[PDB]
């Protein structure tokens, strides 16, 4: 069930900031190299394609800060507790991208494929390689899982 | 898993088996066909992350190429089979709508159209454009998707 | 100046039905293998991209059918001695294909790569290898030419 | 026949570095706000599509440093007396790019939407909105002109 949110580019990982197995709400989703059961992820499958991006240790879910239905560009990406059709997303492993509900993509802040640990994730509408993502084991970083599972 | 249809997405037809048994012979071809009912059901078998089996549900064949090449050009007839092995590997791309073989080519209605008669064959062929979309449906409901991964 | 319209899947070429030096205003578009003085075509630039795909023999150009703004899918593609800005096309040679202004693309009549002598031609808003066109020489139709200078 | 290459997303022009009539051979191509004479560009047909990008008050033609046919992603653009083949570049106005004969295309260096004055160029196969560009006229950065003819 758990999986490893990797950046295709640069192969750091999703975190929440700070890498706690109980990060606050609205604590902001980050990219970082390290592997631990803190990073591991979770799908819940609502709608077909369409559910919760779940962090394991916690069980918060990613969130665009604030929840709006459609938020802009450079929105950022945070866990939290609530549960809506806001917080709904896609894992799309043939495209390798994280899409929201109304469109848009997780983008490492700046966008690009060789992003620093610490580096902020983002909503935007951009399709670039600096935006993929694969969805991999825990136990071995370059094996593909399926998430929907 | 999951049972589902296999819905042509332009036309509205959906994959059966020729003659629509739920035993079909091996080699059967898969045709395009209107009707829905329990002999053009179909499930997914996961083998490897997104690679799997397209499983006539009835009968528990599942869907080939001809000849069960791992290369197999375009043109190539899609048939129901029992046997099973990696050159009858497909994913379900339900973001792109579409079924991709493991080789790279795709599910085509033969010839290409987007409003294929009943009894259309089906073929592998690399081109991507509207009349090779595909969509996976509910037994219950034609126009919704449904989850073929779970 | 003067090029050949290839069909590029086909290797048929764009004439006016009939392969008259002086087609009546809104002969119809087909596609035939046959090359001669009377399917050579220029193309007059109005502006920048846009211009007007001319029948060299006659001076008549490419218009949807009825010369409508916005034309729908399956409009007949034929040939008119009228100048205005429904007529305007764009030769893409990148992209390989003849978008009109309202951004649909001239399409063989039922999408075949491989039409019969004879098939009409119309306009369609789908993007496949069926409609794609380049642009030859008279007297090499295997040598791309420049259609803007 | 004379034309300003536009950064699309950023509105900055393609410089040689220090804005000079005559700059030396493998001066740096770079990234500048300023509209003056000696950023006009002119297009050199030399096959269909394929040509030089000239600099216009020297006469120079855009390279890759170094001239190889195939340079690798990051190769520095520059200004170079000489003329061949590894020199030529089509100017995709469909597409919005620009791209060199062994397919990679003229990119900021370091990929920004925004690059600042004084950014270098360089060679990299990756389509995205960065490397994006159009070319207009010299009396008015909005409008788009034939390049082509
Ligand atoms: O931001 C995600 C990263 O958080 C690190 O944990 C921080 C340590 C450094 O280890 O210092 C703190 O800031 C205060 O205790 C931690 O929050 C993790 O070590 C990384 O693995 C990573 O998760
Ligand atoms: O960050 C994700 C969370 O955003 C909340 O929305 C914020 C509310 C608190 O409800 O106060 C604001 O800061 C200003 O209106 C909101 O942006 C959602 O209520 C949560 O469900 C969650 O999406
Ligand atoms: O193949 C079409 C699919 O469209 C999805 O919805 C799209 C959303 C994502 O929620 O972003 C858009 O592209 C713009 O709003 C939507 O069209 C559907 O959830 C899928 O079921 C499917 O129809
Ligand atoms: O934050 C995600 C977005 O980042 C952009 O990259 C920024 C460029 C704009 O290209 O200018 C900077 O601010 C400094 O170079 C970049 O960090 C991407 O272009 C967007 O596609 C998007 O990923
Ligand atoms: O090819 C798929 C279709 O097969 C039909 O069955 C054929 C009937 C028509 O009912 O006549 C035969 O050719 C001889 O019995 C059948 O094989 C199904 O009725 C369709 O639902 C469809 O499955
Ligand atoms: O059609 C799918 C099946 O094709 C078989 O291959 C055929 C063999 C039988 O082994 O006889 C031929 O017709 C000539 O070599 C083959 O095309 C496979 O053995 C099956 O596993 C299956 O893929
Ligand atoms: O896009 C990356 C994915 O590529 C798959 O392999 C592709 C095969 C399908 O087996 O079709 C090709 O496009 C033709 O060569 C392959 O690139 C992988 O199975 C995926 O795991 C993934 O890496
Ligand atoms: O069989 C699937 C393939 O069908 C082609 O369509 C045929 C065209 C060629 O375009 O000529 C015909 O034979 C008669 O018009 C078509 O049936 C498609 O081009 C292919 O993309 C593929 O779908
Ligand atoms: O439709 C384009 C084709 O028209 C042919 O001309 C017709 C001849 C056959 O030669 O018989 C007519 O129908 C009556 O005279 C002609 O209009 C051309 O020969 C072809 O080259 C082609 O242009
Ligand atoms: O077919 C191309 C031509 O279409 C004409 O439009 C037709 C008018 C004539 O004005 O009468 C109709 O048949 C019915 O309204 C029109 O479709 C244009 O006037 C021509 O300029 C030309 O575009
Ligand atoms: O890529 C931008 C280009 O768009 C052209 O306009 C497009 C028309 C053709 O007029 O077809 C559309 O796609 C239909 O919406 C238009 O967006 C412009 O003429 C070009 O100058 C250029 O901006
Ligand atoms: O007329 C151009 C259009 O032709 C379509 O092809 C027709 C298909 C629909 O797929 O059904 C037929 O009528 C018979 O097979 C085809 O002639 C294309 O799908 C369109 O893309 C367009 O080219
Ligand atoms: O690099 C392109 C830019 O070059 C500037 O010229 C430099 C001036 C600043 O005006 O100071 C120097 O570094 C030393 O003389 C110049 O090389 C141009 O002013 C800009 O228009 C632009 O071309
Ligand atoms: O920078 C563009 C130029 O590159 C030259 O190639 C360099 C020669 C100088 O002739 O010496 C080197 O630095 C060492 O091999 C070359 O990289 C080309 O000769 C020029 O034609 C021009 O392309
Ligand atoms: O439509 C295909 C076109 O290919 C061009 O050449 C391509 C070059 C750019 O020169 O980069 C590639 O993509 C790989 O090297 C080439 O295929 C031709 O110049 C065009 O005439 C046209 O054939
Ligand atoms: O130099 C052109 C290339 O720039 C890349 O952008 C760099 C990113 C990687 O995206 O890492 C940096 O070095 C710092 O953030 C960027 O400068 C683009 O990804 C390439 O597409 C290409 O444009
Ligand atoms: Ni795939």
């Amino acid at each position: 069930t758990t999986f490893l949110i990797k950046h295709k580019a640069s192969g750091k990982f999703l975190h929440p900031k700070g890498g706690s197995s109980n990060p606050a709400n609205d604590t902001n989703l980050v990219l970082h190299s390290d592997i631990h059961e803190r990073m591991y992820f979770q799908f819940d499958v609502v709608d077909e394609r369409w559910g919760y991006i779940k962090h394991a240790a916690s069980g918060k879910i990613v969130h665009p800060l604030g929840g709006k239905a459609d938020p802009p560009n450079e929105t950022k990406l945070v866990l939290h507790q609530d549960r809506h059709d806001r917080a709904l997303f896609a894992m799309d492993f043939f495209n390798d991208n994280i899409i929201h509900k109304a469109g848009k993509y997780i983008h490492p802040k700046g966008g690009s494929t060789n992003p620093p640990n610490e580096t902020l994730t983002v909503m935007h509408g951009d399709k670039h390689k600096a935006m993929e993502f694969i969805f991999v084991s825990p136990k071995d970083k370059d094996k593909r899982v399926l998430v929907y599972v």
